[PDB]
C-alpha cells in the first residue's frame, strides 16, 4: 500500500532535461557517459567520476531520476547534491542528498545533511520503501530563502525551515553529484568498506530538473512551487510523518550522543 500518497507532484510539473542542458563533467570524464541525455558515472580503483551544474543558483528546485547498484557496494557514495566548497574552501555551505552503499542482503540508507559555514553534523537518514536498484526514481531538493525539502518520488521526507541566519544556507550553490569511494564511513560507520573486486560500481542519472532561479537571474524569477498553496498540504505532511515513523532509522536532533546546543534549529 505504499506511503500515503502526497497529492501533488512537484517533479512532474518541471521540464526534464538532459544532462548536457544543465550540467558537465567536473573530474573522471573516463569514467562518464551520456546516451540521450542519460548519464552513467561510475567508480573503480583507479577512479569514480563527477559533475557540477553550469549555473549558480540562488533558489529552485534541483531533482534527478537516479537508478543505484546492487550487489556488494560497502564504502560507495553516490550522490546529488548542492555545494558552494570550491568558492569557500574550507568553510563552505551544503545540502546533500547521498546514498550509502551496502554489503549483500542490507538495504540502501539515504542520507541527507545540512552544511553551513563549515557546520554540518545534521544528518538524517532514512532507507526505503521500494528497491532503488531495480528502476529509476525521483529524489530532489528544494531550497529557497525559507525552507529546504528534500523528496523521494515527491513524498516529502524531511523539511529543514530557516530558524535563524547562522542555521541556514544563505548563500549561492552549484549542484553537483558524483560516485566515490567514502569508505572511512559510508557504510555502517566504515565497518564495512570497498571492495574492488566488484567494480566497477556505477551510479545512473535521467530526467533532470532545474526549476530554480540562477544568481543571474531577474529579481523577478521564482523558483518552481512545491504546493498548490504556498505551503507543504495536509496530504503532503502525512506522507512525510509516515516516512519518518516508519523508515528514519538516524535523525540528528534525537541522538543523545550529540550535543543540540551546537544545533540550535533542532
Ligand atoms: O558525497 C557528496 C558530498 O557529501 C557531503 C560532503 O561534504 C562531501 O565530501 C561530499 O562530496
Ligand atoms: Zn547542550
Amino acid at each position: 500500500q505504499g506511503p500515503p500518497s502526497p497529492g501533488y507532484y512537484p517533479s512532474s510539473q518541471i521540464t526534464s532535461l538532459g544532462f548536457d542542458q544543465g550540467y558537465t563533467n567536473l573530474w573522471g570524464p573516463q569514467h562518464q557517459r551520456v546516451d540521450q541525455g542519460s548519464l552513467t558515472i561510475w567508480l573503480d580503483s583507479t577512479s569514480g567520476s563527477g559533475f557540477k551544474s553550469i549555473n549558480r543558483y540562488r533558489s529552485g528546485y534541483f531533482g534527478a531520476n537516479i537508478k543505484l547498484q546492487s550487489g556488494y557496494t560497502a564504502g560507495v557514495i553516490t550522490s546529488f547534491y548542492l555545494s558552494n566548497n570550491q568558492d569557500y574552501p574550507g568553510k563552505h555551505d551544503e545540502i546533500d542528498i547521498e546514498f550509502l552503499g551496502t554489503i549483500p542482503g542490507k538495504p540502501y540508507t539515504l542520507q541527507t545533511n545540512v552544511f553551513i559555514e563549515g557546520s554540518g553534523d545534521r544528518e538524517m537518514r532514512i532507507h526505503l520503501w521500494f528497491d532503488p536498484t531495480q528502476d529509476y526514481h525521483n529524489y530532489a531538493i528544494y531550497w529557497t530563502p525559507s525552507e529546504i525539502i528534500f523528496f523521494v518520488d515527491d513524498v516529502p521526507i524531511r523539511r529543514y525551515p530557516r530558524k535563524s541566519d547562522a542555521t541556514f544556507p544563505l548563500r549561492p550553490l552549484w549542484v553537483y553529484g558524483s560516485v566515490w569511494d567514502a569508505s572511512s564511513w559510508a557504510t555502517e560507520n566504515g565497518k564495512y568498506k570497498a571492495d574492488y573486486r566488484y567494480q566497477p560500481f556505477v551510479g545512473k542519472y535521467e530526467d533532470f530538473k532545474l526549476g530554480s532561479c540562477t544568481v543571474e537571474a531577474a529579481s523577478s524569477c521564482n523558483p518552481a512551487s512545491v504546493s498548490p498553496y504556498g505551503q507543504l498540504s495536509q496530504q503532503q505532511v502525512a506522507a512525510m510523518e509516515w516516512v519518518q515513523k516508519n523508515y528514519m532509522v538516524y535523525n540528528y536532533c534525537d541522538d543523545p550522543t550529540r550535543d543540540h546546543t551546537l544545533t540550535p534549529e533542532c
